């Protein structure tokens, strides 16, 4: 799994400069989300359950991993494997997080960034979500953000957590990528 591997094409929404963050709409197909859930399901171990796929371990996931390299412009040598969660030498510093929603969550369950410069307000945001910048889980969407400033210093605005789900069932996959080859 090196370099960059027909490209992905969807909608990009800029969310913030602190942390620098983008929403990628329909980054995963519905078919890809359902695959990842079912492939992960029998591996899930204990809140949330989870499992880990090594970079390049799975053929369908590997296609997606290439897509992440392409959109981030960072070669696959720098990437970790894939963490899947269900809610109920090393490459140097981590620089970018990609969080992919495998299911749509009707109410609550937002990713929240409480130290972001923005807070969400009003209709359709849970009370937890209103503590910072938040993103609704929609199947196929991906939240991309940088944990370092351009000069390589820490961006504390990139701290994130999961709001409790009030209506629905939240599955997510998280890809971390480093400044250098692992
Ligand atoms: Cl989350």
């Amino acid at each position: 799994m090196v370099g960059f591997g027909e490209e992905w094409r969807g909608e990009v929404v800029h969310l913030s400069w602190s942390p620098r963050a983008f929403l990628l709409k329909n980054f995963l197909s519905d078919e890809e989300c359902d695959y990842i859930v079912e492939k992960a399901r029998p591996k899930m171990v204990k809140t949330s359950t989870g499992t880990w796929f090594a970079k390049g371990e799975d053929s369908v996931i590997s296609k997606i991993e290439k897509r992440v390299a392409q959109v981030t412009m960072i070669p696959l040598e720098n990437h970790e494997g894939l963490q899947v969660l269900h809610y109920h030498e090393h490459g140097g510093q981590r620089v970018v997080t990609m969080l992919m929603y495998l299911t749509t969550v009707e109410e609550g369950g937002e990713t929240v960034l409480p130290n972001a410069e923005q807070k969400v307000t009003g209709d359709g945001w849970s009370e937890c979500a209103k503590r910072g910048l938040a993103v609704k889980p929609i199947k196929g969407d991906a939240l991309m953000f940088y944990s370092l400033k351009p000069d390589g210093s820490n961006d504390p605005a990139s701290l994130h957590g999961s709001c409790p789900t009030l209506k629905g069932d939240k599955w997510s996959a998280t890809k971390w990528i480093h400044v250098a080859p692992i």
